[PDB]
């Protein structure tokens, strides 16, 4: 077991126990204290942060007996979101995703998930995520997710994070109103760079979100331990989110797609402009300063000069 | 909880339509409790509710007709494919609804969910303004044959007309084109290649819809719960080849734009071309007799200077 | 009323009923105005080959199709012409939509009339919007009893019929590779405005087309993989050869539309590089007469016009490095 | 009519029958222009060749049609000659059709013929246009008794020349593989009018030739997997050795389009970069040269001389940022 | 039937065994054909490794004495061929290509390695020395891992893993170019920059053009597999199966990125020249008038006029530049 990622920073474990009357919740650096919960009767949420802990990925994993190649795909983070069904866990693995605006470059964090019996295992690299709104829920009991299961726990984080993906997908819609501003409107060195990169960003993000969808296809379209006629309408809600989701990025995509070519429209019409100036400041001033420097007859010249920048003015009249 | 997601907050109304074969009553209210009897007339009811930013209304006729709240959410998120879902009393649909603002070239959507259910079509629009007049037309003026048949028929008789109208709004793209790729080849100039892009923008955002909008008569077409059977499936399958027609509309003409800033460029750096041909024979006779001219810090020179002159006019007769 | 009969079409000129009774002794043929005098033919225990040219008159469609009792949805079809070529399998007739092209050469633009058919029984009906088709040739060959168009029954008349059609698809072809062959020059070799509209213009033209022939190829495929009253044993490879030469005109299509994708690439390139030239000569002209009219002007002398001529040689030979 | 036999292609040039009777001990070899000649060939208890050179003669085609009992359909198909590569399988008898390209170099054009095969117990009929194909070395092999073209029969004939076949298209692969590199160059180095008309050609070309190894591939693997009078765990092998190469061709195929399709790219952005450079020269020398000759015209002298070279040198020296 | 090297590498001949097993190993190298063919038979797994298949004559004897069909042999010899696998009663028959990219001569090159998995062998041919497998020799010879302790199956993978794991490599260099490139490309304009953007693309074509069969190929021995000891190595064949999908997935992402750059480039090369075009023109259009006037002349009112419409323009050039 080896830990690919690039986060040794941070190392924390969260429980979450919790049932319909009454709620448990801590913190601890020592694994053995969770471990039990694999027993509780209630529904609990174990949060892993720091997986760099080979060690204690090791141990949860034999201890709820757990696949050692299941193991290996949790500490590989370079990796498409996909599922694995078992007889007595599912297996998920996303991507938890970062714009840093400013500086125009997409960062990602990946989290697996275990569904089993009561639990949900989860593990992090690194301490930030997107389910507080979740805990919250549970914390001040409310909506409906006290009283039911663990895969509605599953459900919830899942659901948690797949509308984290519509806040990113705002952000990128922001920076493609700003370029397609520039591009035919503030004409720029850094604009076609920023375009560059954002079809850069586009395709990563393509990259994540049609397995995303595939995952939550196979969740709604399968279903083991997650009771049936009963939560799979919730999964099928994510479901048709990734869709949506996954139809906004290829939008994206097409828009994007287009604007060096409006950006070198915008530009060749811009070279024009400045051509025609260049030509007609050169083919007044030209013969001008010539017939003014044959010599080398006062008001007959200068009423000729005047009269064939007229008849230059008034033919820049058909065209300009 | 029931959020609005939209942005149509003005509007509130309720629009009752119960008809049968031998009488047809209609009204309007604002007062929801008097509109849910209606769920268990016997006759075809239309209740068509205008703006479910009303949250609370929904979540009322909702209860009563006793629909799952996520549908529910559904209705109130109009951010969304256009979809199908079937229950075991209900089937619930999700469409768009276009306008094409011409002149200023700008295209929006408003969401409308059905719900058809045992003798009712329950209907969520977000603002006043909609495209079923010719149905209102048809029971009001006992036309046609819809007051013979049921709600699923009526259930075609809307679709078919909001289908109908996706029609209308091609007719005003197609318009547009024939404008822009007219100014395209005609006029050089700055508006030309922002109208170019707005359309390309435009033409997604349709074919976004309209692919699922064919999924949805699809499902439709080719499955059927309550839609009574051999009965009225050939009116949603007229429907469903609509779409298709549609569909094929769409690419077509997202093909003819994908090419016009290439015409554009093309034709704008032929003219820059002809722009440097002009600065180019003014300079290249100009500039050599401006030097001889120069040189001296008569007739002869004069004729020397007539006669090199003719020398590239009569050179540039091989070019221009 | 979706349940009204209306003409969405744009053709109200024409109408004229013309039919074609034929077996393989002797050979009926007339035209009528009136809807009544064909009816009967329904029953003919020979091929007849009923041909309704004038659908804008709904009320003649609406009595042919109750009397050959035809679902009202299919007739809503026929009178639509703004439609994909498509195929309609029924108890007791095949319908079949399809449209049928004209290349306007010269003004570069290319219309489109949609024939409906329907094989039944006995009978070929057929539905057109305006005098002028693309079956002479059958009606010749049932004329003068040619080929064995006369010994078969209707479904070798359907297939005959859809053959004649299919034919023609071709005979476009060729006129849109003789304007393909034009471009291909001017966009190289006239380079122009009128080249750029026209290169356009013929991209348009092979849209509309292949939008078409597509469906078409669809339609032929399902006749010749389906099949309930088209005698089996027997009419099929006839319909197959059809149905491959759809396959060989989409192909043909697509071809085209490549090649015709990539004639502004070419005429742009065509383009810059003229333009680069018109730079060469403006900035030789500019490089060697500015220094020369500068230093010519330096004055408010063989040594001079010496070391002018000299480096107008030190440029013109390092335009041997370049130009 | 649509049921008598007429040549689509244009080659009336030639007419020729050339016979390959072969077995294990002994070969014949002969040519005639009499039809009836060949025919008795039909019932050789071993493997013949009967190459039919010059299909516009229907009537000859027509003859052996109805002797080796070939259905019509197939026969209007052998004299059609715009149409996909395609396979059909009958009872007793195999239809294959297939092109026979030629790369003229140097004027950069690419001419196909159609050849029909009908394989058939102990015969492989084939049908050309004109004189001219790429069989030669089958011709060899049976002459000297090399290989083993001898031992076997016909289906491995059958083989031996679809093979031969394929084989020349790597050659005809590695030719326009040769014009890639060329243009390659040409495209960023040669600023040129026949640069583009070339790469277009270019470009042209390998459509028409994916526009046919594709349905070549698909032959083949027909043939493959499917096999009734092909000698079963017998000649497949061999057939599947095609099927493989049609598939590597097929690939090399698309790996020219893609990197083709660049070439004006890199051209249009070749030819920018050299007109910028351009520009740049015209707008120093300019920018220079008239701020000077101006201030030497204000005059309608050392101090003049040094401010007229100190502004050339902090233009020079500005040029410094950019260049 | 006949055998001939359609290949470019006549350079070497080497031959190189490794029979191993659980406690002892072997290992020498050879210009003598006969001096392996024995191993054939070997009872524990032998990995022959004959470098330099120009010897066609070598192949036909090896090929004879393992039967090995003809046309296997031609395919073996013929090095212009995608990557696949053909399964026979007796042997599984794979070939694969092995790349190199020269940085800095951007250009890449690929060599054909073929296998043959056989009861108790693999059979392996190479164009030339030089190859990917050196990890597994020390495997080998290190007794690590648990190459001993398994059979011949697994010495496939291990040798194919080893080829696999090559790719991630070669996508690090390739992705390393991008980055440089797309510097290049909006920062120093210019000749080369062109030419390496058409080879990069060239490079992730030809790429692109074996990764794909390449995952076609460990999909096939990952879904059937004969004798391949099943639910036993075969997790071990999905390990790399999933890495050709992994690999196949950022060629498409590297083809997507490259194949933007030069409408990049060609748009910051417009731009260029169009800022060259503005002082050119801003230059053009104060001294052609004020030369012209100044020219008239075959004073400080005049110089106080050509100073001052020298002001209009260069703030007129205040809306605009
Ligand atoms: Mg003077
Ligand atoms: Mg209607
Ligand atoms: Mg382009
Ligand atoms: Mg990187």
């Amino acid at each position: 077991l080896v830990y690919t990622g690039k986060y040794r920073e941070d190392f924390e474990i969260e429980v979450m126990n919790y049932s319909i009357e009454e709620f448990r919740e801590f913190k601890t650096t020592d694994v053995e204290s969770v471990l039990p919960f694999r027993d509780s009767s209630t529904p609990t949420w174990i949060n892993i942060t720091g997986i760099h802990r080979t060690d204690v990925v090791q141990r949860v994993g034999e201890f709820f007996g757990i696949h050692p190649l299941v193991l290996e795909k949790i500490l590989n983070v370079h990796q498409r979101p996909k599922v694995e069904f078992f007889e007595n866990y599912v297996f998920i693995v996303l991507k938890m995703f970062t714009y840093d605006k400013n500086l125009h470059e997409l960062e990602s964090e990946q989290v697996s998930l275990i569904l089993t019996k009561n639990c949900v295992l989860m593990f992090q690299e690194k301490i930030g995520d997107v389910f507080d709104p979740v805990r919250e829920r549970i914390r001040y009991n409310r909506g409906i997710i006290r009283k039911k299961r663990a895969d509605y726990l599953l459900y919830s984080l899942i659901d948690a994070l797949v509308d984290d993906y519509f806040v990113l997908l705002e952000k990128i819609d922001d920076e493609i109103d700003v370029l397609e501003e520039e591009v035919l409107e503030r004409p720029e060195k850094e604009t076609v760079q920023r375009t560059h990169q954002l079809k850069r960003n586009l395709v990563e993000l393509r990259k994540t979100i049609w397995p995303l969808r595939e995952v939550l296809s196979s969740l709604y379209r399968d279903v083991p331990p997650l009771i049936e006629k009963e939560t799979v309408p919730y999964f099928r809600k994510v479901y048709d989110h990734t869709i949506q989701i996954a139809d906004t990025v290829e939008t994206f995509r097409d828009i994007v797609s287009g604007l060096l070519d409006v950006y070198l429209s915008s530009v060749s019409n811009k070279t024009n402009e400045v051509m025609k100036v260049l030509t007609i400041i050169a083919t007044i001033f030209m013969p001008l300063t010539f017939i003014a420097g044959i010599y080398g007859g006062y008001p007959v010249v200068l009423a000729v000069m005047g009269v064939i920048a007229v008849i230059m003015v008034v033919y820049f009249k058909k065209k300009k």
